[PDB]
C-alpha cells in the first residue's frame, strides 16, 4: 500500500538528447522516446522507470 506518489526533485535537468518535445496538429503537447521509439503524453524526468517491457498506459 505504498504512500501516494511521492519523491521528485527540485532539479531534473532539460530532456535528454533522445527526446522529442512537440505538439500535435490539435496542440497537445507529447514527448517523443527515440532510445525506444515510444510517444507518451507525460514527461520522462517526472517517472523514474522508463517505459520498460509492455505497458498497458
Amino acid at each position: 500500500g505504498s504512500s501516494g506518489s511521492s519523491g521528485a526533485e527540485d532539479n531534473l535537468g532539460p530532456l535528454p538528447e533522445n527526446w522529442e518535445m512537440a505538439y500535435t496538429e490539435n496542440g497537445e503537447v507529447y514527448f517523443i522516446d527515440h532510445n525506444t521509439k515510444t510517444t507518451s503524453w507525460l514527461d520522462p524526468r517526472c517517472l523514474n522507470k522508463q517505459q520498460s517491457g509492455p505497458s498497458s498506459g
